[PDB]
C-alpha cells in the first residue's frame, strides 16, 4: 500500500510576431510540460505528445527527451490534447491534459501562463514507484 505523487507544469508564452504584413501569422507562442525546480521528470516521463490544430503541418508533435516544448507562429488559439506517456509497464500508461492555448489579442502584453497538475499513482510497480522518486516524487501511507 502507498501512493507516489509527482508534479507537472503545462504553460505557455505568446507574443506578437514582427514581420512583413503579408506573412499571415500574428504571433509567436511556446507551449511545454516541465517538472519544478529540481525534479527531473524525464525519470517517468516516456514521451510528450502536442496535437497541434490540424491546419499545421505535421500536426502531431513528439517530444521524447527534455525539453518538452513546441514553438510555433500562429493567427489563432486552440485547445491542444497534450499526451504526457510514462515509462509505466502497468496502468496508467498515459494522462490527456485539454491545454487552453490562447494568444494576447488587442495589443495586450505577452502571455505568460502556467498550470501546475499533480499526478497520483496508487500502488505503483517497484520499478515505476522507484522511477517517480527519481523525478522528486513524494511517497503517502
Ligand atoms: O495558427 C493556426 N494555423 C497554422 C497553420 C499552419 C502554420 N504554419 C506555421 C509556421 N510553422 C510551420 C512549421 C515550422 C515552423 C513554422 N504556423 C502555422 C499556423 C491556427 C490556429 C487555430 C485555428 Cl482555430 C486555426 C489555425
Amino acid at each position: 500500500q502507498c501512493t507516489v505523487q509527482v508534479r507537472l507544469e503545462l504553460g505557455h508564452r505568446a507574443q506578437l510576431r514582427k514581420k512583413p504584413t503579408t506573412e499571415g501569422f500574428t504571433h509567436d507562442w511556446m507551449v511545454f510540460v516541465r517538472g519544478p525546480e529540481q525534479c527531473d521528470i524525464q525519470h517517468f516521463v516516456e514521451k510528450v505528445v502536442f496535437w497541434l490544430h490540424d491546419s499545421f503541418p505535421k500536426p502531431r508533435r513528439v517530444c521524447k527527451e527534455p525539453p518538452y516544448k513546441v514553438e510555433e507562429s500562429g493567427y489563432a488559439g486552440f485547445i491542444m490534447p497534450i499526451e504526457v506517456h510514462f515509462k509505466n509497464k502497468e496502468e496508467p500508461r498515459k494522462v490527456c491534459f485539454t491545454y487552453d492555448l490562447f494568444l494576447n489579442l488587442e495589443g495586450n502584453p505577452p502571455v505568460n501562463h502556467l498550470r501546475c497538475e499533480k499526478l497520483t499513482f496508487n500502488n505503483p510497480t517497484t520499478e515505476f514507484r522507484y522511477k517517480l522518486l527519481r523525478a522528486g516524487g513524494v511517497m503517502v501511507m
